[PDB]
């Protein structure tokens, strides 16, 4: 089958967190998230990193607002005070080999 | 800046056909097509492969409607006698190192 999406209805100003395990993944540098707002190809915005953090934005992204939680079981996704701009799909993705998987994803809707 | 999706609206029995490019193709072994129902996590389900169809469905996908287009030039899907259950957003994705990039997607809409 395939997996369904995380449906969330947020409100703006409300601080949401979109989850991805870590539990299956076989490499964490493959791991990131991506974003699609309506209408557009997806794209990579945030990866794993090595580090404390545990992440690196993709180049040309900024936004002050957007975290991750990172750790052994977590490679979870924030945002502090969401909005309609924010409005869209996102997946979590571990490339592997020729492919990508997707392991979860969540459309953000208001 | 990001990509539009190109926004099909089809008919039921309407043949379609949903363009991705070779030009800027590092490796071909690497490009692939994903098909997100909607509400559900993308999920690939045609690779390239070097034969001379040039592609190979996933494990589990069978769907004797749809083909691909592939040669230098071109690695389009095609899809005879399109119904609502093609409704959805199919992206056409090539594997780098640790991120896949969409060069190209459709929305297929009743």
């Amino acid at each position: 089958d395939i997996k369904e999406l995380h449906v969330k209805t947020v409100k703006r100003g409300e601080n949401v967190t979109m989850e991805c395990s870590m539990s299956k993944v076989k490499d964490k540098d493959k791991l990131a998230w991506y974003r699609q707002s309506f209408g557009k190809v997806p794209q990579y915005f945030v990866r794993y990193y090595s580090s404390n953090s545990g992440y690196k934005f993709a180049e040309g992204f900024k936004d002050s607002r957007f975290s991750m939680t990172v750790n052994d079981q977590k490679f979870d996704l924030n945002i502090i005070g969401t909005r309609e701009d924010d409005g869209g799909e996102y997946f979590c993705g571990e490339v592997e080999g020729n492919t990508i998987k997707f392991t979860s994803g969540t459309r953000l809707q208001f």
